[PDB]
C-alpha cells in the first residue's frame, strides 16, 4: 500500500492535536531539547536522537513521512527518549505517560482505519 503525504497529514494531524491540547503536559514536549537552555547539559550523552511536537508537526506538514508507522515512531522516539532521561518521580516523566495515554486513545483507531 502507498500512502500520499496529503493523506497522511489529513488522518494524524487531530492525532498530533491532542497531544498539543493536553496542558500542562505538553508543555515539556513543544519545543525542541535546548540542554543548555534547559539546564540539562548532559542530555545528548543519554539521548541520541531528540524529538518533540514541533519537530513531527514539520514533519508531518512537509511530507516526510512514507508510512503512518513512521509518523508513531516518531511519536514515540519523544517518549522513549522521555522515559529514557528523566526520573519515574520527575513531572516530565509523568506528563509523558499522561500524553502516552492520550496518544493510543487517538492514534490506534486511525491506524486501524488506514490500514
Ligand atoms: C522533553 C524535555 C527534555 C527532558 O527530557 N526533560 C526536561 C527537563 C527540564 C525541562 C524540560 C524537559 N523537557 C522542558 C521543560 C518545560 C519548560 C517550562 N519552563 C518554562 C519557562 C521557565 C522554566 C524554567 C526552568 C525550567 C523550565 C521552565 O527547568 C529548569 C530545569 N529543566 C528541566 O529539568
Amino acid at each position: 500500500k502507498i500512502f500520499k503525504p496529503e493523506e497522511l497529514r489529513q488522518a494524524l494531524m487531530p492525532t498530533l492535536e491532542a497531544l498539543y491540547r493536553q496542558d500542562p503536559e505538553s508543555l515539556p514536549f513543544r519545543q525542541p531539547v535546548d540542554p543548555q537552555l534547559l539546564g540539562i547539559p548532559d542530555y545528548f550523552d543519554i539521548v541520541k536522537n531528540p524529538m518533540d511536537l514541533s519537530t513531527i508537526k514539520r514533519k508531518l506538514d512537509t511530507g516526510q513521512y512514507q508510512e503512518p508507522w513512521q509518523y508513531v515512531d516518531d511519536v514515540w522516539l519523544m517518549f522513549n527518549n522521555a522515559w529514557l532521561y528523566n526520573r519515574k518521580t520527575s513531572r516530565v516523566y509523568k506528563f509523558c505517560s499522561k500524553l502516552a495515554e492520550v496518544f493510543e486513545q487517538e492514534i490506534d483507531p486511525v491506524m486501524q482505519s488506514l490500514g
